[PDB]
């Protein structure tokens, strides 16, 4: 094949000339920015590529600009492609290890300026942080090497190829080759050099070249400490080495974007209280152990860091280098059979983090990286999993510094392989316990391939050198859904090998051969349960714990039953937690035509929208946060959950107990929110719990200072004692009016003083209803009660099938009588509507009897439902009344759960209170689907203009409720697709189906199902 | 007409002639709302109705203004959010309309862009497909 | 300072062309020499709809030697990021506030919102023209 | 009117202690960013803001933290008020020279470490870019100067008060004075020190202080050119200077 390049087809050829793995620190005194607008022309396939070897700057000097760092498909215009989507399918066809003979090719070129001083001071190298697909580079017309690995970083030696004055650098970029085949992560295709860029200038004679910090117990009980340094100084005109390091700032420290991403340094004297100093001797190993006097703790829940400086010390006594950084003491084990860091046990509040940005993709600002982790710990979180590949090499300081648990993931998905054998086979379903003899069947082709292992030890070598020394991270992952072979165990091997002191994850490693832990994604929980016990020995003993690398899938509306999951996280030791998947929508900003308006509006793309060959739809759509990364009530509901404080109020009492791994209560201010007076709570170590005897209905733990990058009064956990449903007492009036009533041929009235009822008895339909100034009608298209919401992407692949199926949409209203009546016991009159609901085609309905019992001030509304005939549906999306709301409408308020959203299995995070629309924003999700039910509603009010109120509220059970203008949500593909009434309806339901996690894990469990039976609810109608 | 934005008698050659798709077209929403989105010297007017063509729309002699929403309540809306919007769209068929000027803080809309009191004179024709 | 007795320039702002006319007669003299030009440090306020008459101004400018053009107030309105309560909704939104929904005791409403750009300063059609 | 302090109530108390003016230069070898997060405390006056002559990093220490550079009725939940907008109007009374006895107050406070050799090393200099609308300023417990001129800048020389180790940095910012009065602009009323806040450390024996660099024809058809460079030194531990010119960039 000598029309496709031989490094693109060779898997061997991992890299040439690329200097080895190091740990990565930034200096700013050796880092020159090469970042910026470079010469840029793209080719569709390598042979219509310039000959580097011959580009004169005066030729590419010509050229059009791209801003360094950026992917192509993310242009101006769109003038270099557009991004394509896949999640399993290559995009390519499958001939490995060959790419696509066309295969995009761009060549980028830039110059920079060179000293005569600095050829003579400096070792100049070149610094790549993530170039996709894979470069060669040249200097000054001359070949210095080739490269692969996307998310890795990669360094080049420049001395020889360096001149005085103009230098020239030209960086020729592949799309694809045959790293593809190993690099397809459930995410946007996208190219290009879209990490910095850098230029390194080390001191020539001598520098220092690599860094290993390791914190190591001496003891079982976890106080002193060995702090292990070693250096790899390159080159012999040094004297020794110098360590200082500083006494400890509390992980408590408060850090905003600003000081995280402060770079300065050279004269900034970097700290001044000294703990420990440590000097080497002329002629002797740069390296050293020293013994730590009862160290302070880093965690995740209390990142506290040792600043220390490295200083390499020539003969004179000058300071040829500095390293300035930070030591973490903490310590990893497998402990029986637990992740254990210092001694405990740890519970993983886990996301899974792609590298996303909606307008830059991968190419993400550090700026913007502040920002998810910071909103992360405002929502609990306490782990990240780099799903599923390294990050930029400056986001690990981050994670050190704010504390979160670190799963460190090499650059390897495989997925792709399965795709042909899904199909050919028909397969509908895998499951965690027995999908791996699927992935076993393709693993020939490269994960047990000894072509690639070169391949998979340079992504495993690559991971871990360059981020060692971050305490943050304490799992190392071998990559995701890449099958299971031999390389994995070579993957394994070496990194034990070069890292002791971390643990090994790889979740398709089923029985963890060559990994330290168990891993699920998405089970259920019997699934989970028979893992457990078949791992638990007789005595009670289990060898490795399990965690959920992937678990409550965040797709658009949900996830469902986060809080079932998290009674098993506490439950079980073997459980240590898990993370969700994921953190925030792929979404991409671009430019819909709207299909409500004829009109150009601003949307967020997922597959399809580019115009793919292939795509995976809305399935890049999977955050707990929005394209724009916001929380959407995903996240809100899961720092509910996994709040790390639980407060139980019952019997005159509130039971706190402390859930956190490591931190006590101490921090926390609790007050009681009848009264608003401070509660005081003993100081609760990990586990411990106190009952406090009070009158208290709501409890809140809140920040006392501000801590980390959380304010004073943040809010942590909170509890409320559970709320009776009260009957609102609303008073009817009972006196006996004179009412007006006509039986006509198709329509009944009823007028008296302050009222207006009409009824079209041939639909069941109300017509008018208007008391008191306050209009309502039937929002009628078949039938007066509907069953039909827009489905969520939950509801997609199965449930929404059944109802399609079953024709739920389509329920018909028809009439068998209506009876009227004089009023009895204080009513006006009772009109009483005889019917069958029941969809076209179909059996199956409800034998209907609605009953109106009609006051001067009030409606009683008594509907009995009773489901009939063969042939029914499981269940149903909802059941409930549509009624329109007058002109007058202005707004409404409700007693039940907010200020958000509610579902049957996402509905804790909403506590009880009275709640007005006007204090709350809606959340639009950027897939448009069900959504704005408030769930558990005692009571509604809705507020006319200049007339007062109606009131409603269900006998007996609190209602759901959504009040809206919105249709067309089903076809709606973004959110400018919706369409919007001139006026607003109430949706009044007795019940909704739950939300779920389908799209990706477990039905809606079988309690939230909202199933095929009976209907019997009673509702007022109270007008003011 | 003009396009692809908004034009007004003191404010429309920066929107050359052309032929306009509204799909083609980001409509631009002011931070205070006001009169917005008419279109000045408009040679005729196509509007397409799903699944049975479109409806031509012309005036003898002359150019004419249009705009098409589904908005009100523009003169008590305070910001953005606070714009009302019908369940269907709505044509603003017009011979002729006030000029824009800078009154706010300056001159007023200058003697040939005011829409003066007059007799009105014109012929539309409503061309179905 | 009116008539530049410490100052190098002619300065003026939002002037009519009468205005700006008389001037450059008043400070031109026989000969056709004049000591000092006219600028306009403000002119075409670009309060929400508008400004109009860019085109006139412009004519000018390349008419007579004795103008040398000008600066737009402003480049981009004021507004801040805050929570609205909608008048169409009952509901909170982003919005951008002006003078007087932060509750001022004395302000000046929406003269903040004087810009070719918007608060989130993007092109508005004044800046288009 | 001893219940409003004369320096905010002073037209000629422009500045106490503030180094002359000279040509901005950005120089990442002597400018150190003191932006971050920094302890403050807001006062409804300045008699009820505490004498920073006593006033230690471990009282400070304990108060809630606002980032610079940021301004104050632009934070989460409106903590500190809101933005004002008048265009003419002055929003307080007209009483000239004097500002309102109530006049939000503000103090700022924050440490920076020095090294044993910096001192010895280098002159140190604070540099603030802007803060609205004056200021008082104490390091380790001692009054340096005062200052006015909200989008101005202002260094002041540090040498004198400066310690090994820990230094305290306070800031006391006053929302009117007799400024407010030359400060009526059509815009928001924001206050704080919202432009970035610097460490200068200029090399101690001798430094430039100032340059300047004009071009002048000498031609009537505007060809050949003078390029004329004023460099003012400080110090007398230098030589000479050297001027190199590049080829032009078009
Ligand atoms: O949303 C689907 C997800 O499914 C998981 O199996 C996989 O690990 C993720 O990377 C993503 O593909
Ligand atoms: O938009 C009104 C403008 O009026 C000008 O006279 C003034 O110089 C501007 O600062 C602004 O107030
Ligand atoms: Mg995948
Ligand atoms: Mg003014
Ligand atoms: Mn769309
Ligand atoms: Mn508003
Ligand atoms: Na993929
Ligand atoms: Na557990
Ligand atoms: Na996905
Ligand atoms: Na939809
Ligand atoms: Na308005
Ligand atoms: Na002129
Ligand atoms: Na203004
Ligand atoms: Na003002």
């Amino acid at each position: 094949s000598c029309l496709i390049p031989e490094n693109l087809r060779n898997p061997k050829k991992v890299h040439e000339n690329r200097l080895p793995t190091r740990a990565y620190y930034y200096d700013q005194d050796i880092f020159e920015s090469l970042n910026g607008p470079w010469a840029f022309a793209l080719f569709d396939a390598p042979l219509d590529a310039p000959d580097a070897k011959n580009l004169d700057w005066e030729t590419a000097k010509k050229w059009s600009t791209i801003s360094v760092p950026s992917h192509w498909e993310l242009q101006e215009d769109w003038k270099y492609g557009k991004p394509i989507y896949t999640n399993v399918q290559y995009p390519i066809p499958i001939d490995i290890p060959n790419p696509p003979t066309v295969n995009p090719t761009g060549v980028y070129a830039r110059t920079f300026e060179l000293d005569s001083k600095s050829i003579e001071s400096f070792e100049h190298r070149l610094r790549f942080e993530g170039v996709d697909n894979c470069y060669e580079l040249y200097v000054n017309g001359q070949y210095v090497g080739f490269n692969k690995g996307s998310r890795n970083g990669a360094e080049f030696d420049i001395q020889k190829y360096v001149s005085e004055g103009e230098n020239l650098v030209v960086v020729k970029v592949f799309k694809w080759s045959d790293s593809t085949y190993i690099e397809d992560q459930d995410q946007w295709w996208l190219s290009g050099i879209y990490r910095d860029v850098s230029l390194l200038k080390l001191p020539k004679k001598a520098h220092i070249e690599d860094v290993r910090v390791t914190t190591t117990f001496v003891d079982s009980q976890y106080q002193d400490a060995e702090l292990s340094v070693k250096v790899d100084v390159q080159g012999s005109s040094y004297d020794h080495i110098n360590f200082t390091l500083y006494e400890p700032e509390d992980g408590s420290k408060v850090y905003d974007a600003s000081s995280l991403l402060n770079e300065e340094n050279g004269n900034t004297t970097f700290s001044t209280k000294e703990f420990i100093s440590f000097s080497t001797k002329k002629n002797e190993e740069t390296a050293f152990k020293i013994n730590v006097k009862a160290p302070e703790h880093w965690t995740a829940e209390n990142p506290t860091l040792y600043k220390y400086q490295l200083d390499l010390i020539g003969s004179d006594g000058s300071v040829i280098q500095s390293i300035k950084h930070h030591v973490g003491f903490r310590q990893v084990e497998l402990k029986d059979g637990n992740i254990t860091v210092n001694g405990k046990d740890i519970l993983f509040r886990g996301v899974n983090r792609h590298d996303h940005h909606p307008r830059f993709g991968r190419a993400v600002p550090l700026d913007f990286v502040v920002r998810d982790l910071i909103l992360m710990k405002k929502f609990n979180i306490n782990a990240v999993r780099n799903s599923h590949y390294p990050n930029h090499p400056k986001v690990y300081d981050l994670f050190d510094k704010l504390g979160f648990w670190v799963i460190d993931e090499a650059d390897l998905e495989t997925h792709g392989v399965q795709e042909p054998f899904n199909r050919h086979t028909n397969l509908e379903a895998e499951y965690p316990d027995t999908k791996n003899k699927l992935y076993d069947v393709n693993a020939h082709y490269l994960s047990d391939n000894p072509e690639y292992e070169v391949a998979y030890l340079d992504r495993a070598s690559q991971l871990v050198l360059r981020d060692v020394n971050h305490p943050s991270i304490i799992i190392w992952s071998l990559g995701n859904e890449a099958c299971y072979g031999r390389n994995h165990k070579a993957m394994y091997k070496l990194i034990k090998q070069l890292d002791p002191t971390r643990l090994v994850h790889y979740e398709g490693d089923l029985n963890a051969l060559s990994a330290d832990i168990f891993s699920f994604m998405y089970p259920t929980f019997e699934i989970m349960e028979r893992w457990r016990k078949n791992h638990t020995d007789e005595n009670g003993k289990f060898e490795k714990p399990l965690i959920l690398c992937e678990y409550g899938h965040a797709m658009g509306n949900g996830p469902g039953s986060l809080k079932e999951y998290q009674e098993l996280f506490y439950k079980e030791k073997f459980y240590q937690g898990g993370f969700i998947w994921e953190w925030a929508n792929h979404g991409i900003e671009f430019e819909d035509v709207s299909t409500a308006d004829g009109k150009l509006h601003k949307a967020y793309a997922y597959g399809g929208d580019f115009k793919e060959e292939v795509h995976d739809g809305v399935f890049i759509m999977d955050g707990l946060c929005n394209s724009e990364h916001n929380p959407t009530p995903g996240l809100v509901e899961y720092k509910k959950v996994i709040e790390p404080v639980h407060i139980k109020i019952a019997h005159g009492s509130v039971t706190i107990t402390n859930k956190h791994d490591f931190i006590t209560t101490d921090h926390l201010l609790f007050i009681d929110k009848d009264t608003g007076k401070t509660i005081d709570v003993p100081s609760l170590k990990p586990e411990e719990s106190v009952t406090i005897p009070s009158d208290t209905t709501y409890v809140v733990a809140v920040l006392k200072d501000d801590a980390g990058v959380l304010k004073a009064g943040h809010e942590i956990a909170w509890g409320q004692a559970e709320l009776p449903l009260k009957v609102p007492d609303f008073v009817t009036e009972t006196a006996e009016k004179a009412a007006k009533i006509n039986d006509g041929k198709r329509y009944v009235s009823v007028e008296s003083s302050g009222l207006h009822f009409i009824l079209d008895k041939l639909l069941g339909k109300i017509e008018s209803l208007k008391v008191k100034g306050k209009e309502i009608s039937s929002k009628f298209e078949g039938s007066s009660i509907t069953f039909w919401r827009p489905p969520t992407n939950n509801d997609e692949p199965r449930d929404f099938k059944n109802w399609k199926k079953y024709n739920i949409d389509l329920m018909k209203q028809n009439i068998h009588g209506v009876s009227v009546e004089k009023g009895s016991n204080g009513s006006l009159a009772v009109v009483t509507v005889n019917s069958r609901i029941s969809p076209v085609v179909f059996y199956y309905g409800f034998e209907t009897v609605q009953k109106y019992t009609i006051f001067a001030n009030k409606i009683n509304l008594n509907t009995s439902m009773k489901l009939t005939g063969e042939y029914q549906p499981p269940d149903f999306p909802r059941v409930g009344y549509e009624f329109w709301l007058g002109d007058s409408y202005e707004s409404f308020e409700w007693l039940g759960r907010g200020p958000g959203e509610s579902y049957p299995d996402k509905k804790e995070s909403q506590r009880f209170g009275l709640y007005d629309s006007k204090d709350v924003e809606e959340f639009v999700y950027d897939y448009p689907q069900e959504n704005g039910n408030h769930t558990d509603t005692h009571f509604l009010n809705i507020k006319f203009e200049g007339a007062g109120k109606l009131s409603i509220f269900q006998k007996e059970k609190p209602f759901n409720f959504k009040i809206s203008d919105e249709y067309g949500v089903d076809e709606a593909a973004h959110a400018c697709d919706v369409k919007r009434y001139g006026r607003h309806y109430l949706r009044l339901d007795h019940a909704i189906h739950g939300v779920g996690s389908e799209a990706c894990g477990p039905a809606v469990l079988d309690q939230y199902r909202l199933k095929a039976q009976d209907f019997n609810f009673e509702f007022d109608l109270a007008f003011e």
